[PDB]
């Protein structure tokens, strides 16, 4: 996250870190046994890390649980990033309390102008590189479909939305991918892509979660 703030330990209790020896992507806990992340975060050997603040220090609220199964969206296209969503089942159920909690799925999509909270352990610089140990946060609005498509001609599908600031300086970034965009207590987006980070006229592009709730529920129901 570029231009954000330190969330506070365990203030974002649905935020997970995906670990393959190191943090590589974010995710969101949507029930005791399932995580949603980006399909471009897929790899084998994932350990899900719940209850994290400092990803490099054991602070006492962690749960580390191996993935038993990963499911990339049937129609994921890694060239266009259309349908950039995946589900991860945990080998055992997480213990849910105030510091580790699931986030509600939307019953309704979000509109332009709604404020949202975006979080992760991604790069904090837009020129150059600095990866934080503790979770970083950004409050950002959803942008209109038209300003999204104007920023990124021929690249925005009905499964994508823009959020952030066209002026630059405040965005998600590398390492935040797969993590949450939560608006009025609902998981509305997944950190997906963008040209650079926090660049003028190049806002963040997010997977539109409300399009996927049917798929998510039926997948959980049968796995
Ligand atoms: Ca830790």
């Amino acid at each position: 996250i570029v231009g954000g703030y330190t969330c506070g330990a365990n203030t974002v209790p649905y935020q997970v870190s995906l670990n393959s020896g190191y943090h590589f992507c974010g995710g969101s806990l949507i029930n005791s046994q399932w995580v949603v992340s980006a399909a471009h975060c897929y790899k084998s050997g994932i350990q899900v890390r719940l209850g994290e603040d400092n990803i490099n220090v054991v602070e006492g609220n962690e749960q580390f649980i191996s993935a038993s199964k990963s499911i990339v969206h049937p129609s994921y296209n890694s060239n266009t990033l259309n349908n950039d969503i995946m589900l991860i089942k945990l080998k055992s159920a997480a213990s849910l309390n105030s510091r580790v909690a699931s986030i509600s799925l939307p019953t309704s999509c979000a509109s332009a102008g709604t404020q949202c909270l975006i979080s992760g352990w991604g790069n904090t610089k837009s020129s150059g590189t600095s990866y934080p140990d503790v979770l970083k946060c950004l409050k950002a609005p959803i942008l209109s479909d038209s300003s999204c498509k104007s920023a990124y001609p021929g690249q925005i599908t009905s499964n994508m939305f823009c959020a952030g600031y066209l002026e630059g300086g405040k965005d998600s970034c590398q390492g935040d991918s797969g993590g949450p965009v939560v608006c009025s207590g609902k998981l509305q987006g997944i950190v997906s892509w963008g040209s650079g980070c926090a660049q003028k006229n190049k806002p963040g592009v997010y997977t539109k979660v409300c399009n996927y709730v049917s798929w998510i529920k039926q997948t959980i129901a049968s796995n």
